[PDB]
C-alpha cells in the first residue's frame, strides 16, 4: 500500500477564448500554482491581482471567480506501482465544478466541493511520464444562463455587490460550495476556483483499508462497550488477520484483541467488541478531564503484507434531551449523564481562502475559545467542513462541537441528483470526523426553515408559486435536512444527536420558538434594533445565535488601511463594513451612541464600539446563564473573522482578541454573580454555579459614590447547589441608591469562596455618557516577570473599562477591558518577545471616562 | 426463564353504567371471554346477538363497537416463579384502548393495537390467587366528543353506514387499530374490541434474550456474510457465553460459532459473525429453490442457565432498481441479482375478526397464490400484520411479501405523541418479521400521498385550512412516512428497501405517476368507469393495483342468503355488495351488460359476474407482463376476503376459487403467450418467458369459424431471450377476418416449446353478447384416480369458460372457466369427500353460449 502526494509542479491559466485573457494576458499563460490552494491566491502571489483584502482591493479580484481556470501537472509513476493490482488518483477536495482529464482521456467529473472523489487510473496510465490535468468552471458563469430561464430563482443568500449577478437570483444555492464564498455580511465575495484540498496516486494489492470506526455502543462510568469496526476494500476472495490494541489515556496496554476472517471481492466490514471496565470518560472543558484512548488495528491480507490504523477516541455519552417543564420543553446537551449549559459561540471559516490556513491558526482559535471559558463551538453551515487536525485539537482542548452540515440558509432544490449528491458529501463528512469525541452534535443547516417561516422574501416568495409547487419545495427541504442528513448520521455516528435545523424544534413543529428548541434571536441589532437590555426579556430554552458588531483591534485596522482611511465614512471602511449592504455603519453608530454618544476620534470609536460589544453580550449571556434551568445554551455570534474588517467576533482576523473575549472570560466564568438591571430599575443578582459539587460561597454588595465614598456594604452566606443559578437579589434604584444621584453613583458584586475572588460585576444606573465618571490617574508599574513582564495598575478612582495597547508593537496580555476601583491595584502579565524598555514606552491606557471627555454632541 | 400463558378462564361484561347494559342485560352480567379473540365474537357465541355474517344481520352488532367493555380473569402464581428477580406480565395485543388493572391497582394504560405491552408485574403479585382485569374503551366513543371539538377533522376512510360517526369526522384517523375494522368496500363494519392476541406472564433472573436477528450485510452466488445479532437485557453485570450452531436446508451441521462477553445492566449486543460459503440462497417460487438455514443461538449467564433462541432465515439479496430508461424511471424488485416481474396480488386481512384465523386458513390463502403461479402478495395496510406462522408459510413457499405498515389512506395527525406512539409500533413489527426471508419490501401505507394529491374530498380540504396549517400537516406525514418508517427499517432490518407510499415515487415527486414508481390504476371499475379494453393503454413502470368486482361462488351466496333474498337487489344482497355506499350493484351490471348484456337468472348473474373480472383481469396483467422491460409489475386488487360478499377477489371467504384465480395461474404462467386486441381492431401478439434461459419456441394462429371450419392456420419461430417479453405479431382485423363475420369467427393462439404446448389464447372479434356462439355438447366421462377423480370433458364444439360445479356437495377441482375447442377433450381431477354416484349426480357443467341463450333485454 502507497499513497504518493500529488503537490508539486502544478500550474495554472485561463481557459483559452475568455474575455479575462484579453485583459489580464499573464493570466492567459501559464503561471505557478499552489496545491492545495486557490486560482485567487495563485494570482495573489504571481502579482497579477493586488491582495484583496487590503483597502479596496476586493473588486480587482472578482473576475476571477467569473472565469474558467485549466490546471496542469506532470508526475511519473514506478515500473513498481504499476505492478500492483490497483492503482488509483484521488481527489480530496475539487472547488467545485471540475473536468478532470487524464493523458488527454476522461478521468472524472466532480461537482462538489466537500466530497473526497477516487477512481481507477491503472489503464489510463503510462510509464513515467503522466499529465494530469483540472479544469475548473465558475459556478455562476455555468448556472446563471439555465437560472435565467427558469420560472423563479429559490431564495439564496447575499446579492453580488458588484452585479455580476442578477438580484435574489443567486447560483449558490444550486452548487454544493462553501456558503460564504459568495459573501456574507462580515466578509468579501470570493467565489474560489481551486484543488482546495491534496491528490494522491494510491496504490495496492489485495486489500484497502477503508477506515477504522471505534462504535460505542453504551458508556457510564461503570463500563463502556464499543465495536472497532474495520472497513476493507478487497480486490480477490482471502484470508486477513486482524490485531488490535488499545492503550489507555497514561499510555499503557489495556487489551489486545484478534479476529480472523475471509474477505470477498468489495467491501468488507470486520468488527472487534471491547469492553472497558471502569472507563476513563473524556469530559467537556471545565466538566472533567479529556482523556482518550488509543485504538491500533493491524491487517494481515491473504498475501501476508500488514496494514495498520490508528484512532484516537474519546469515550463518551451523548444525550439530547428534551422533557417537558413549566417552560415547555427542555433543550439540554448531557455529556456523560450531566445536564451542560453550553457556553461558546459560532465558529465560521478562518480564512476567505481555507486552502492556506495553518495549523497554528487552527489551534489558537480553539485556544482563544477555550481560554474564555467556553466548552461549545457551532461550526456554522455557511463555512466549510473543517480540517482534520482542527476536531483533534477540539478533542484535546474538550471544545465540544455543534457541527452544522454546509447550508447556511438558502432554500435548497428538490431534484433528486441534488439530494443524491448531498448525500455521498454528507456520508464522507460524517465517516471522516465521526471518531472525534468532541463532535457532540449534526445540524441540517442554518437557519433554513426560521427563513421559509419569518424572512419577507422568503414568506412572499413561497405565496406566489402555485400551492402545489410550494409543496415540492417544502417536500424537498423536509427530506433533505429531515430524513437524509439524519438517516446518515443514524447509520454511522449512532450515538450522537441529529438536530434538522438551527433554529428549530426538529420540525416538531415551528422554528425559533422560546419554549422548545433552540433560537437566534436578532431583534437586538437587526430587524427593530432594540436596546440591548431587551435581551433581558428574551429567554428560549436554547440560544444558539445572538450578537452586536465591533471594529477589530487597532493593528488590524492598520494592517488594511492607510491613515487617510481612518474614519468609519470612508470608502475603504465602508468596504469593510458588510452588514447591510454598506450601509451597515449607521446601524453600528446607532448601538454606539447610545450608551456613549459621538466618539470623538477614530481610535475612541474604535474603542467604543468593541465595548458597545463587549457590554451588550455580558448581559444576554449573564442572563441566559442566570436562568437556567429555563436555558440552557449560550453561543453568540460570532467567535472569529475570515478577513479584517468589520464583524460580530470576539477575535478578529490576526487572532487579536476584542473586548468581548476578554469579557466573555468572566461572564462564561465557571462560578459568576449576575448583577443585571433591566429598564425598569430592577437589578436582578444571581449566583451561577457549574460545579458538580456543592458551592459554599459568600457574596459581596457595595454601593459606591463616584468621588470615592461607601453609601452601603454588605456580605451574605449563600449555598448554591451543583450545577444551578440562584437568584439572591432583586433591588429597586431605590432600595440601592436611596435618593442618590444615579449618574454619580454605582453597584459592585462579588463572589466569593473563602477568601477566593471568583467573580465581580460593576453596575451602573444611567448610560455611560450621562454619567459623572471621575478623572482617573493610573499609575503603571513594571518588573520582571519570567520571560514576561508583570504589569500592575493603580487607579486612584473608579477606571472605566481600561484598555492596554502597545501600537503597533506587538504583546498579549492575561487580561484587559478591566474595571479599576480606586486605590485596588490590578496586575496583568504581559507576553512579549520585545524588550521591557520599549514596552514601557509604547504602553498605551486607555479609560471610559478619558475617552467621553471631550466629545462632540451627537449629530 | 418462565412463560405461562394466559388463555384460559376469561370472562367480560359492559362496563357498569351504560345504557347498552339496559338493552343487553346479558351483555351486562358476566359472560364466557375468548383469548385471543373479541367481545363481538364473545356475544355471538353467547346467543346475544346473531352471527353478522347471515343476510342483513351486521346492524345488529354494531352496539358493541360503542360501548366499553371489561375483562377479567383470576389466576395463580407459585412462589417458585415469585423466587425470580424479574417477574411480568405481557400483552401481545390489546384492542385498542387499554386500562389494565392488577389486584385492584393500576398496572397498564395502552393504545396500540399493533404494540406488545410488558411491564413489571412482581411488586403487584399475591401469594396465590390473581386478579387480572382489562377494560376496552371504544375508540368511536372515545375520540368523537373530543373531535367533535376539533377546528377540523382529517380526511379519513369510509363513513358510517350506519350514522353512529358523522359524516367526513372519522375517529379512525386518530387510533392506531386496523383501518378495514370500521368498514370498507368490501366488508363490514366490526369494530372489534378485544384481547386479541396472547398473554403471558414471564419470569427470568440474570438475563433476558429479548431476540435474535441474522444480519444479512452482503450475499451472492460466492458467499454470504452474516452477522448474528442478539439483544439480552440484563439485571447486573456478569460474564455470558454464547454458542451459535448454523444447519443447512439439509439438516447438517454448517459451523458452530462461540464467543464470550460481560453484559452490565441493561440492554447489551453481542454479535457473532459468520460467512457461508457458496450458500444455497433462498429463491422466490417459479426461480429456484426456497433454501433456508436455521441459526440456533444458546446464552449461558453467569448462574450457569441456558437459554436458547432459533431463527430459520433464507440467504437472499434483495434490491429496489430504480434506473432511468426509455420509460422515464424503472421500479423493479431484483432478487439474487434477478429482475423478478412481480406477478401477485393484494392481500387483506382473512376475517373481520382475526383472532379467530386457523393457520390452515393462513396457509391455503398463501397456497392459493402459490397454485396461481404468483410470486408476491402485498399486504395491504389497512388491514394488520399477520400472525408469524403466516410468514413463515410465505417463507416456505417463496411468495414474497410487499409489507405496507398498517395505514390505510387516512390522513395522519402531525401531533409528536402521534408520531412516537406510531414509530414504536413500527420498531416492534419490523423487528418481529425482520428475519422472515419473505419480506423483501417495507412500505409506509396505502394510498395517502395519491389521495392527499388527486381524491376530490383531500385536495376540498387541504385548500380550506390555513396554509401555514396545510403545511404543518404535510410535514407530519412527510416525516412520519419518509422519516420515521424508513429510519426503522434502515436501523432494524436494512437490507431490504423502504417504500414511503403505495402508489408513488418514495416522496421524489407527485404520486401515481406512469413513468416512475409504481401505479394503482382505478379509471378502470371507478371513477369515469372505462371499459376494460383501456387497460391496454395505461402502462407503469410497476403496476401494484388494478381491479374488478365479482360474487363469491353459488355456495358462499347460499351460506349468507336465503333463497327468497337471491335477487342482486334484495336487502339482503344490498347489505353484502358494499361499494359505493350500497349502490354497487349498479357498476357491477354496469360492466356484465358491456360484455354479456342481461343475466338471464340469479346463477347466470353471479358467473357472468366472476367471468366479467376474469376476462378483465386477463387483459391487463398479460399486457403489463408483455410490456416488459416498460412494466414490472402485477398486483391486482385483491387476493382474498373478510367475508361473504362482493369483492374483488380471485377467491372468496370460505376459500372457494373464482373464475379470476383460475385464469390467473393461465396469465401468470411462467411461459405465456398474450393475444390482445385493442379497441382499434388490432390484435398485438407477444410471447412472454420468465425463464432464466432463452426459450427457442414455436407459435401458431388459428382463425376459426364457429361452424368447426379453419378459416386460416399459421406457425412461426421465435427465440424468446430469457426474462423478457417478444412482440412478434400485430394483426388488423381485416388481415385475421377477411370479410368473414367478426360475431362468427375466432382465433386460436398457442405458444409450444417442442411438442409442448406451453399457453394458450383464445381471442374474439365482438363482446360476447353480440357473438353467435355454437350450441355445445359436453361428454363427460369419469374414472377413479387414486383416492379423487378424473372427469374428461369432450365437445362438439366451441364451448367457452366451461364451469363446473357440484351443487352444495364440496369439491375442489384441478382446472375450471376454461375453454373447449372442438372434439378436443380436457381431463381435470376432482377431489371430494363425496362418493362418485353423488358427484356425478350433482355435477353441473355451465359454458357461456348455454348461459346467454334466452337472455332477456337490457333495460
Ligand atoms: O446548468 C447547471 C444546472 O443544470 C441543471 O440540469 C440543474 O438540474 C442543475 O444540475 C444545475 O444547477
Ligand atoms: O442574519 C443574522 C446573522 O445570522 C447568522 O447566521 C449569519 O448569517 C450572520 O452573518 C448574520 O448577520
Ligand atoms: O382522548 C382521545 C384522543 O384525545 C386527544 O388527546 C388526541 O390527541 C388523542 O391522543 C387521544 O386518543
Ligand atoms: O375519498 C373519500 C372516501 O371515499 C372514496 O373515495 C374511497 O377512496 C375512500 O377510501 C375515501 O376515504
Ligand atoms: O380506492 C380503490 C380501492 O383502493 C384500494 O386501496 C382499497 O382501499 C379498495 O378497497 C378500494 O376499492
Amino acid at each position: 500500500m502507497t499513497a504518493v502526494t500529488l503537490d508539486g509542479g502544478w500550474r495554472v491559466r485561463l481557459v483559452p477564448g475568455q474575455e479575462q485573457g484579453k485583459t489580464y494576458p499573464k493570466a492567459a499563460a501559464w503561471l505557478p500554482a499552489q496545491v492545495p490552494g486557490a486560482v485567487q491566491t495563485d494570482l495573489i502571489a504571481a502579482k497579477i491581482v493586488p491582495d484583496p483584502f487590503y483597502r479596496d482591493n476586493e473588486g480587482k479580484i472578482q473576475w476571477a471567480g467569473l472565469s474558467d481556470w485549466q490546471y496542469q501537472t506532470r508526475f511519473t509513476v514506478d515500473a513498481a506501482t504499476l505492478k500492483r493490482e490497483h492503482v488509483e488518483l484521488v481527489f480530496d477536495g475539487l472547488d467545485t465544478f471540475a473536468e478532470v482529464t487524464l493523458n488527454g482521456k476522461q478521468l472524472l467529473s466532480a461537482d462538489n466541493m466537500f466530497r473526497q472523489w477516487r477512481v481507477d487510473a491503472k489503464s489510463l496510465l503510462k510509464r513515467g511520464d503522466n499529465l494530469l490535468e483540472v479544469k475548473l468552471y465558475s459556478p455562476i458563469k455555468k448556472i446563471q444562463p439555465w437560472l435565467a430561464k427558469q420560472p423563479y430563482a429559490l431564495p439564496g443568500a447575499y446579492d453580488s455587490a458588484f452585479g455580476d449577478e442578477p438580484e435574489a437570483r443567486h447560483s449558490s444555492t444550486y452548487v454544493r460550495k462553501a456558503p460564504y464564498n459568495f459573501g456574507w455580511d462580515w466578509g468579501p465575495r470570493m467565489v474560489n476556483a481551486g484543488i482546495w484540498k491534496d491528490v494522491r496516486v494510491e496504490a495496492w494489492d489485495a486489500v484497502r483499508v477503508d477506515g477504522l470506526h471505534i462504535a460505542q455502543q453504551r458508556v457510564d462510568a461503570h463500563s463502556a462497550q464499543v465495536q472497532a469496526q474495520l472497513d476493507l476494500q478487497a480486490g480477490r476472495s482471502g484470508p486477513v488477520q486482524v490485531t488490535l490494541d488499545v492503550l489507555g489515556p497514561d499510555g499503557q496496554k489495556v487489551g489486545q484483541f484478534t479476529q480472523d476472517a475471509v474477505v470477498d471481492p468489495g467491501q468488507n466490514r470486520v468488527d472487534l467488541a471491547v469492553r472497558i471496565a471502569n472507563p476513563k470518560r473524556w469530559f467537556p472543558a471545565g466538566y472533567g478531564a479529556q482523556d482518550r484512548y488509543t485504538f491500533v488495528a493491524s491487517v494481515r491480507d491473504a498475501d501476508g503484507d500488514s496494514q495498520q490504523i490508528k484512532r484516537v477516541t474519546g469515550l463518551r455519552s451523548v444525550e439530547l434531551r428534551r422533557e417537558k417543564d413549566r417552560f415547555g420543553k427542555s433543550m439540554e446537551i448531557v455529556i456523560n449523564g450531566i445536564p451542560i449549559f453550553a457556553k461558546g459561540a459560532n465558529l465560521i471559516p478562518l480564512d476567505a481562502f481555507p486552502a492556506r490556513v495553518t495549523h497554528e491558526r487552527m489551534r489558537s482559535t480553539l485556544q482563544d475559545a477555550r481560554d474564555a471559558n467556553m466548552n461549545m463551538l457551532r461550526m456554522w453551515g455557511g463555512g466549510h467542513y473543517q480540517d482534520d487536525y482542527f476536531y483533534d485539537v477540539a478533542d484535546e482542548l474538550g471544545i465540544m462541537i455543534w457541527q452544522d452540515f454546509m447550508f447556511g440558509g438558502a432554500v435548497p432544490p428538490y431534484d433528486v441528483e441534488f439530494r443524491e449528491n448531498t448525500r455521498q458529501e454528507a456520508i464522507e463528512q460524517v465517516k471522516r470526523l465521526r471518531d472525534h469525541p468532541s463532535l457532540v452534535l449534526w445540524c441540517g443547516n442554518n437557519a433554513v426553515q426560521t427563513g421559509w417561516e419569518n424572512w419577507g422574501d422568503r414568506v412572499k416568495f413561497k405565496q406566489s408559486v402555485d400551492p402545489e409547487e410550494r409543496t415540492r419545495i417544502e417536500r424537498g427541504m423536509t427530506t433533505l435536512f429531515g430524513t437524509v442528513f439524519r438517516e446518515v448520521v443514524a447509520t454511522y455516528d449512532s450515538d450522537v444527536p441529529y438536530w434538522a435545523t438551527s433554529p428549530g424544534t426538529d420540525f416538531d413543529g415551528a422554528a425559533d420558538q422560546t419554549n422548545d428548541g433552540d433560537m437566534h434571536y436578532w431583534k437586538v441589532w437587526g430587524g427593530p434594533a432594540l436596546p440591548v437590555t431587551e435581551y433581558l426579556n428574551v429567554t428560549p430554552r436554547f440560544m444558539s445565535e445572538y450578537g452586536l458588531q465591533s471594529f477589530p483591534d487597532m493593528r488590524t485596522v492598520r494592517a488594511f488601511a492607510e491613515p487617510g482611511d481612518m474614519d468609519p465614512e470612508s470608502p475603504v471602511m465602508r468596504v469593510h463594513q458588510k452588514f447591510d449592504k454598506g450601509n451597515g455603519n449607521k446601524r453600528l453608530m446607532l448601538y454606539i451612541r447610545r450608551e456613549f454618544g459621538e466618539p470623538k476620534d477614530f481610535e475612541s470609536f474604535v474603542y467604543l464600539s468593541q465595548l458597545m460589544q463587549a457590554e451588550g453580550i455580558n448581559i444576554a449571556a449573564s442572563h441566559l446563564r442566570a436562568s437556567r434551568p429555563q436555558s440552557m445554551g449560550s453561543l453568540y455570534w460570532q467567535l472569529n473573522d475570515v478577513w479584517p474588517g468589520a464583524s460580530w467576533s470576539s477575535v478578529d482576523y490576526y487572532g487579536r482578541w476584542k473586548a468581548l473575549h476578554y469579557h466573555a472570560r468572566r461572564f462564561y466564568a465557571p462560578e459568576m454573580i449576575a448583577a443585571l438591571r433591566n429598564d425598569k430599575g430592577q437589578t436582578e443578582v444571581s449566583l451561577v454555579s457549574d460545579r458538580t459539587t456543592p458551592l459554599t460561597a459568600r457574596w459581596r454588595m457595595r454601593v459606591m459614590g463616584m468621588d470615592g465614598k461607601v453609601l452601603s456594604k454588605r456580605e451574605e452566606k449563600a449555598s448554591v447547589n451543583a450545577l444551578s443559578s440562584q437568584h439572591v437579589g432583586n433591588f429597586s434604584d431605590k432600595q440601592l441608591l436611596g435618593s442618590a444621584d444615579p449618574k454619580r453613583t454605582y453597584a459592585v458584586f462579588e463572589l466569593l469562596d473563602g477568601d477566593t475572588l471568583l467573580s465581580r460585576e460593576v453596575v451602573f444606573f444611567a448610560p455611560a455618557k450621562q454619567l459623572a465618571l471621575p478623572a482617573a490617574k493610573i499609575d503603571s508599574q513594571w518588573r520582571a516577570d519570567g520571560d514576561g513582564y508583570a504589569l500592575t495598575l493603580t487607579s486612584d478612582t473608579l477606571a472605566r473599562e481600561v484598555w492596554l495597547s502597545f501600537g503597533d508593537v506587538d504583546a498579549t496580555l492575561s487580561d484587559n477591558a478591566f474595571d479599576l476601583l480606586p486605590g485596588e491595584p490590578l496586575t496583568v502579565r504581559v507576553t512579549s518577545k520585545a524588550a521591557l524598555a520599549q514596552l514601557q514606552s509604547a504602553l498605551q491606557v486607555r479609560d471610559l471616562a478619558a475617552t467621553l471627555a471631550g466629545a462632540p454632541p451627537e449629530p
